[PDB]
């Protein structure tokens, strides 16, 4: 499914953006900076960890608006598609 | 309604899959390995814990990802199916 | 708009249950513990307060069940009729 | 598209109010007040900052019921009206 391809595509492209911004710019380790991304996108949030740099939270505010809307029609067509073969065997 | 009892059953073990993670993994008491699954999924938070191990933040990552489209499909089938028609019968006048 | 004033009286009701709750159980203030209520059903989470009891852990997940789908109900005829002024004037 | 211009307007409105309040009765920085109100109204909370005044927990609380409505919609429309339409013309191959 194309629709489900192109939302993959796009939400790992934006994961390992803010990925490389939060390790360069924020010091993170690596999955740090991952797991940072994705708390954030998903509106989860993080209780131990807020940027630091005037930069970084300039980052962060574009990337909520830039990423919030294509990680949520991802995680819903994630679920179609998790989802689909117990509804089916059901 | 299939459906619902499909989200509701995958709901559960969803939970009691993170319940046992985080207790083992991460040494949470099994009711604060719950507490932290719930809040994470309903996108809520948890202002105090964030995994410590490398295998606690990779498996919260994928977690996420499937574990909350699971949990507000089956907050809006619980919504559709179960609160707004008891609500709506709770207000008849009778 | 009976839908709103409804969805309004469910809601006020359900942050004066948290409300008393978190005061009495939790021992916060009034104020704190109403503000947990808030943030907890709306998703926002607060960053320096969690539960410490059992018996208030237990009543948070279930509370968050209860209450999410009518406050963000809520929230979204809230922001119809907040907007509908602007846009008929616009 | 009349409705995505009110909401970008009240919205950018609303983030500059936040910004004021937070800056002068919780003394925050200016940039570090329109961040916790950005982070906010999009759910995904500070973990670290909560307002310490009671003015602040009640604007806060009023600001979230009002706000959250506001830069949702925003969110929607433009997903709707820019990125969408965005993405697709970006997918055509030429
Ligand atoms: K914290
Ligand atoms: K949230
Ligand atoms: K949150
Ligand atoms: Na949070
Ligand atoms: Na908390
Ligand atoms: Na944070």
């Amino acid at each position: 499914d194309k629709e489900f391809q192109v939302l993959f595509v796009l939400t790992i492209l934006t994961l390992i953006s803010g990925t490389i911004f939060y390790s360069t710019v924020e010091g993170l380790r690596p999955i740090d900076a991952l797991y940072f991304s994705v708390v954030t996108l998903t509106t989860v949030g993080d209780g131990n960890f807020s940027p630091q740099t005037d930069f970084g939270k300039i980052f962060t505010i574009l990337y909520i608006f830039i990423g919030i809307g294509l990680v949520f029609g991802f995680i819903h067509k994630l679920a179609v598609n998790v989802q689909l073969p117990s509804i089916l065997s059901n």
